[PDB]
């Protein structure tokens, strides 16, 4: 079998489920103790906003988080932790360190790669972002006419995307006196025509976010913004105005054709998915300035020092992440839904869709065996309360059991009409899981359908569909306000969930081996694309898809 | 039990797949049989452009298939469908007609409901929408001040907000000469108060979507708007120059402020997930002409009579649909991945999430029976090529089954760089689904590590993480361009193909009870929250959260 299955507080949780999982009705569970939120959420002092964690609407008792807690303890949770954290290269199969915690490490205190501390680095490449931050916002960065600087434009892709862009959003009410920001990822020419065609050449900064410096998506669409740039400037010496590079490949950004001094660098053992508080935060830092930036880390560095400190049973990423566990392993349930009822967590969960799939859609362990049992899930979700009127009908209603986080700010950005609508807001936010847990009883539904007026064979008909079972389980995260510091310890809090699911299923949650097929036969697809000639070298389908292509691409529509 | 799991033909289809289906291989049905393609995909054309529909790389043969057509014969599909069109109240639980297919018949053969055509006042409304289009697009409709509109903003939610949206993104290339538009949906007030700090009271017209007009948050939001508005205009006659209603209830219009010319009007049997196609397309008229609006409504007519005509072995939402039951109810699948090679349709997938989950996210069928199987998957993606990046590791290495659709148009809007970007966006989309399929042996990631160097240690190390198991199946839906006309065929297709499933199932894809209950949930909690006195009303954590929310309320960040 696999680690985890050969467990033996595996054995006795899935033994557990199997007898006495169908006693467990969230309904009872409040009814009998009524210390049973005190007792099943963590609030957290972080001594700049609370973060509440309640994880008490989850089918859980007592007992089953101690199997739970005593399952992370003999799967090497905390030491892995404790190997993490001092630059051990538990990134086993590419032999790397993992250390997007250096990246916050606000203490300074030392962490040794390869014997070598890699705290002055850090900060180095912090301090030049800073100083850059100040010469593009305070406009005294020109660009090629002498103007001021008022678009900055990240091109990347995935890790080198996705993280700024979310930050970003969230963190729009602290970018007064910043530049606009914009993102430009997919490979699509619609994404790139559509961000030029609402620029200037003058006043626009280029931002080339790229570990690797080589992928095809960011290097293409920089080739184009280059030359779109180049069009107006007529100028090959003014590149270096407009053009700034995010990287770890020194000698491909100096290939591009980019200044040395504008290249902010980072390391092997920052992972693209973990990477936003590196120098690819950059457009985070010139967004909201760089006071802001150091708020966000700093809010990583308290969930780090949590997560470092706390005893498993009490310690928020590792109690998130063991739920999960028993929802995936015992419940097998497929998805993991992320409701943050905040607009401007709007990519929230997109940012996490990549955080955990791509971290955790694993298949072999560290000892090279398959697993004989589910890894990390499909990560989903949408703002509320636009999700009430639009697939909560099937979290309520379906076949499918679901675990949802909820997640609210207490103080809103925007306390409109004397704050009603976040009156309105909270008011859903909480509602709505204590709908999921309670449903709706016959006996009530019943009296409803009679007082609407509903004939007797009408109501026999009507009563079934107006019935909710109930017994869904949620998570809430409750937090004083989303600014930078609460945003960076949230983000914090699901890297490591992220990491505890990956140690507890014995998978690497730092590689992503499963990119590489699909890069190589596009590279194998591309030149068989131009001209006329018929493509017969794949399956039939792959053969007859490129025809159609072909065949298609001249008609006049 | 139900009718799915009591039918024959459905039983004999899961004891086929309990049999047989591990030996179905995609690799190898494509070595034997070069004809594969040939006679598992659709070529539809629909004299305004091509739509393919390949369904090659799926986990069926022709005796699979056969047995899946005579189940949907045998759930009789075909009469069901024919009742749809007839206007039969084919919404049991509402007693209501669901005519989304009148809104776009431009055939105008009577379709009627309770004995009369509804054509007449379908094509009334319409002529109503390309009358007022004329006007605010020309310049001619004049503001309060005696300006031209130069910003349009809807405010609806759910399927008064997601269609119009989703439709406007699509064919923005379409939307020169148009106004700006901007769509309000959230409660939290983020969403009203950011988009108001953008405009103008004087050029600005608010277009309120609600069928009830009734619904808390687009009511709130219509009413924080016209707060706004009155704050400037100081006039209760002007709000006739800057509001109109999308909706049923022309009492609640009244009552609102609204004047009865400024009303357009739709019908109790367009859902409010089908509704695009009728006043609440508005948004998408105003923004890129009626005409196109015209197109897109001739597209998903095509489509309609497609659906209508076709013997259901070649009928495109049919099969669809049957496999998709393949799929959910013989091998279990919880999901389905919607992956547009396109980012104009960036919220395509978010679309039929609703659509999809909101309609056959359900669990009592016609008799009043409680299914004993599967309804309605999830429903997510992002668009292609960002999801390479962000979350298919887990589609190709991890533990779970996902059918994914790919769709892309082989013409592009921007074909930028002599059609470079188009090239590799092209390129991604096939190799994906060729390496969803093919996957890479052992033996072939073997030979790679060999080649590249690797020692006998670092290889066998290496080598289960570099392996792709494959038989990943996928559909590729591939069209000439993406007009108006072929996206009205696109949703269309997914439309019906919803319906399918729904009738297979034996369930309502029409009412929504969960998207109800949730409208009479904050209700309670609402006044609540005002004081600073604890509540002990509810379960200790929706208790344990208002404490929280009370507790940290004032606190200064
Ligand atoms: O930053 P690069 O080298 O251009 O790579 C861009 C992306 O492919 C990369 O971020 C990818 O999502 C993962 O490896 C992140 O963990
Ligand atoms: O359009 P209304 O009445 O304001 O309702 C707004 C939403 O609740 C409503 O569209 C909901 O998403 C579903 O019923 C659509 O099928």
């Amino acid at each position: 079998m696999a680690a985890l299955t050969r467990n033996p507080q595996f054995q006795k949780l899935l033994e557990w489920h199997r007898a006495n999982s169908a006693n467990l009705k969230l309904r009872e569970l409040f009814e009998a103790d009524p210390e049973r939120f005190n007792n099943f959420s963590l609030n957290l002092n972080t001594n700049h906003g609370h973060i509440l964690v309640d994880y008490s609407k989850n089918l859980v008792s007592k007992e089953v988080m101690q199997m739970l807690v005593e399952l992370a303890k003999s799967r090497g949770v905390e030491a892995a932790r404790d190997n993490m954290f001092s630059g051990s290269k538990i990134n086993y199969t590419e032999d790397r360190a993992v250390l997007h915690v250096a990246l916050r490490n606000r203490s300074n205190t030392p962490i040794k790669v390869d014997g070598k501390d890699v705290m002055p680095e850090v900060n180095r490449v912090l301090d030049k972002m800073k100083s850059f931050c100040q010469r593009v916002r305070s406009g005294d960065w020109k660009g090629y006419t002498g103007k001021s600087i008022t678009d900055i434009i990240n091109i990347g892709i995935g890790g080198s995307d996705l993280g700024p862009l979310m930050v970003t959003e969230a963190l729009k009410p602290y970018s007064k006196g910043g530049p606009r920001v914009w993102f430009v990822s997919n490979i699509d020419g619609t994404h790139i025509a559509k961000t030029l065609a609402s620029l200037s050449p003058e006043t626009s900064l280029f931002i080339i976010a790229s570990k690797t410096f080589t992928t095809q998506e960011t290097i293409t669409n920089a080739e184009t913004a280059k030359e779109w740039f180049l069009e107006a400037a007529k100028d090959p010496s003014a590149v270096a105005k407009h053009f700034v590079a995010l990287s770890t490949n020194t000698a491909k950004v100096k290939e591009f054709g980019i200044d040395p001094q504008n290249m902010f660098e980072f390391w092997d053992w920052v992972g693209g998915r973990y990477s936003l508080w590196s120098a690819i935060g950059l457009s985070i830092a010139l967004h909201v300035g760089f006071d802001h930036f150091e708020q966000l880390l700093s809010g990583a560095h308290w969930m780090d020092q949590h997560f470092l400190k706390t005893p498993l049973e009490k310690n928020a990423p590792v109690l998130l992440a063991l739920l999960g566990i028993w929802y995936i392993n015992c419940y097998g349930c497929e998805t993991h839904a992320l409701l943050p009822y905040d607009q401007y967590m709007h990519r929230f969960a997109a940012y996490f869709q990549q955080g955990d799939m791509e971290s955790n859609g694993k298949y072999i362990t560290k000892s090279g065996a398959r697993v004989d049992h589910q890894t990390g899930p499909i990560v989903w979700g949408e703002p509320g309360t636009n999700g009430q009127h639009a697939f909560y009908q099937l979290i309520h209603q379906g076949t499918k059991m679901i675990p949802c986080d909820f997640l609210i700010p207490v103080q809103t950005q925007h306390p409109i009409r004397k704050g009603l609508h976040h009156k309105i807001l909270l008011a859903n936010f909480l509602a709505q899981t204590e709908a999921l847990m309670k449903g709706k009883l016959p006996e009530e539904a019943r009296k409803e359908l009679q007082a609407a007026g509903k004939s007797p064979e009408d109501l026999e008909k009507l009563l079934p569909h107006k019935v909710f079972e109930g017994n869904r389980p949620t998570n809430s995260i409750v937090f004083t306000k989303l600014t930078p510091f609460i945003l960076g310890a949230l983000i914090a809090m699901y890297e490591h969930k992220i990491f505890v699911q990956g140690i507890m299923w014995d998978i690497n949650s730092f590689d992503q081996w499963g990119v590489e097929l699909g890069k190589q036969l596009a590279k194998k697809i591309e030149p068989e694309l131009e001209g006329s000639s018929a493509v017969t070298s794949h399956d039939s389908s792959t053969n007859g898809l490129i025809s159609f292509i072909k065949q298609q691409r001249d008609t006049k529509l």
